[PDB]
């Protein structure tokens, strides 16, 4: 009941709950750091729907999805009665009229102008903060690109989202070909007339049970921690604090931000697009081979990838926080998903946890990341040993959910310090990019978040959603997606590596602002990692050729 009681009726048709934990930290970063962490995901579509059909169905599709996913209509920036800005709560307004519903549809289901490509949309959206501040989700239909395939492009705040956006997208794609929606559009003069037929005023009593809750309240409710549980979480907090001070290798940022960034995605508003997502994609067949080859070594694709990132940063940058006479270690900065401790029902329809990230920490000792024989030039055996070390340290850091016992306190501390720092920087007239970088470490530690394939249905027909191969022989209206694109947003002076899979396609990418890092160096590290993955896999498969099947 802690989950229900937390959303309180605060006005006639408005629910409100406090933000708690990582979600509160994220909300403050999005406000004070120009949309830091915000997510853009494109689902690239093959479809025999005309652009015209998709355009006339999109708004009603989004409205239909909102009916069972009211999470799409939440809001996280408001005020109190005393004027003051409020970053500490999430609110939900239950829509009571057709006009209000139509307003929300037209603000949230965007038809992109003829010509703009999916890649251009991902670049544009990942290079700015969502507006108005507080808005949590927007869907863009790119139905008439001048080249490339059409796509559903979603832009979301990270405060209440993550993995969940793929399911939100899947629901929208299902609605676009739903037989009942198609009949509605066919029988109505307009979207507004259709809406007028099927509109039901939203009921805060029923919808409260479907709105997202903090991981922290789901944790309290499911695990009911006692004092020993709290003690175990406090120990994992001490670990993260100490690891953040130990000598570490990493990628050095510019001492001062670049005023003429030389790597951009073009220019919009007259200003360069400097938030970059450098990507390496691995196809379905090669992905399977990599996955099996590293299992044959007793390793895993995510941990071996981390080892290669750590080693390639070491070799390419030769940058550390320690002295020259002292080999550094590696501070591991990574995220973990709470599904490792919570059942799948935690992430479904009843009070779902829609942002389930817990910060992870670990420290590779100097003797574990360098070889006595080869120094930084680790051979394949040594990289597998480093992978196993990294994996073991993550497994011990994450062995228990009681980490969550301190994320509310850490979230409060980071949020308060961010607001106080931002107010001080404003009063001092600090340049905005200097302000986003001066508090960042001169050396960015190796930062990799790894995501297993999320099983999202790939085929949508009037009979529903299914898992199937790309249509060779369409029998009805259908939508199929065979590839995704991620645009992460990192506005502070850090480099974030992301490893993820969608539709069997493996993507390794780095996102960062080129005002703060040499993009050529990051590009070289990504190339090094892919080369090491392929060479180590080929050697593993040479010893065990069965791993090719
Ligand atoms: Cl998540």
């Amino acid at each position: 009941m802690l989950g229900d009681q937390v959303w309180k009726e605060v006005s006639s048709n408005t629910l409100r709950r406090p933000l708690i934990g990582v979600e509160k930290m994220i909300n403050y970063a999005e406000y004070y750091q120009n949309g830091n962490f915000q997510l853009t995901i494109a689902l690239s579509l093959d479809t025999n729907l005309s652009a015209d059909k998709m355009q006339e169905r999109l708004g009603l599709a989004l409205w239909t999805v909102r009916g069972y996913l009211p999470e799409l209509g939440t809001w996280t920036v408001g005020s109190s009665q005393d004027s003051t800005l409020d970053l500490d709560h999430v609110t939900f307004k239950a829509i009571q009229t057709v006009e209000e519903a139509q307003e929300w549809i037209e603000d949230t289901a965007i038809l992109v102008d003829e010509g703009t490509t999916v890649s251009e949309m991902v670049d544009l959206l990942s290079n700015k903060r969502i507006e108005p501040v507080g808005k949590q989700f927007r869907a863009y239909l790119v139905s008439q690109p001048r080249h490339g395939k059409p796509a559903l492009v979603m832009n979301a705040s990270h405060t209440l989202n993550g993995h969940r956006m793929l399911f939100q997208g899947s629901a929208i794609l299902q609605a676009l070909v739903d037989a009942r929606l198609t009949a509605l559009v066919a029988s109505s003069n307009s979207s507004r007339e259709a809406l007028e037929a099927v509109f039901v005023p939203e009921d805060i009593s029923r919808l409260a049970r479907k709105l997202p809750q903090s991981l922290n309240t789901a944790y309290a409710d499911k695990f009911r921690p006692d004092e020993a549980d709290v003690e175990a979480g406090f120990a994992k907090l001490g670990e993260r604090i100490l690891n953040s001070t130990q000598p570490t290798l990493g990628i050095p940022r510019f001492s001062t931000p670049s005023q003429n960034p030389q790597y951009t995605l073009g220019s919009a508003n007259g200003q360069p697009l400097t938030m970059l997502n450098l990507r390496r994609q691995i196809g379905v067949t090669e992905h399977r081979m990599l996955h099996r080859a590293f299992k044959k070594r007793g390793s895993s694709l995510p941990s071996f990838t981390y080892a290669c990132i750590v080693n390639s940063i070491d070799r390419r940058c030769k940058a550390s926080t320690s002295e020259a006479d002292e080999a550094p270690g590696a501070n591991l900065v990574y995220s973990a998903h709470a599904s490792r401790w919570f059942p799948a029902e935690t992430f479904m329809s009843r009070s779902p946890v829609n942002m389930a990230i817990v910060p992870g920490s670990g420290y590779v000792a100097p003797e574990e990341l360098r070889s006595k024989q080869r120094g930084r030039d680790l051979n394949e055996s040594e990289l597998f040993a480093l992978a196993k070390t990294i994996r073991a340290k993550q497994e011990q850091y994450l062995e228990s959910p009681h980490i969550i016992s301190y994320t509310a306190q850490v979230g409060d501390d980071i949020a308060a310090a961010m607001a106080e720092t931002a107010n001080k920087q404003r009063q001092a007239g600090t340049d905005p990019y200097v302000a986003l970088s001066e508090n960042s470490p001169a050396i960015c530690p190796p930062t990799l978040t790894s995501q297993g394939e999320v099983p999202i249905k790939n085929l949508y027909t009037p009979e529903g959603a299914s898992f199937d191969p790309k249509p060779k022989q369409p029998e009805y209206e259908y939508i199929y997606f065979g590839e995704g694109l991620l645009g992460g947003r990192t506005t502070d002076a850090s480099v974030c590596f992301a490893l993820w899979s969608l539709a069997g396609i493996l993507t390794l990418q780095a996102h960062f602002d080129s005002r703060f890092f040499d993009a050529q160096v990051i590009d070289t590290i990504l190339d090094d990692v892919v080369l090491q993955l392929r060479r180590s896999a080929a050697s593993a498969v040479d010893e065990a050729p069965e791993a090719k099947l």
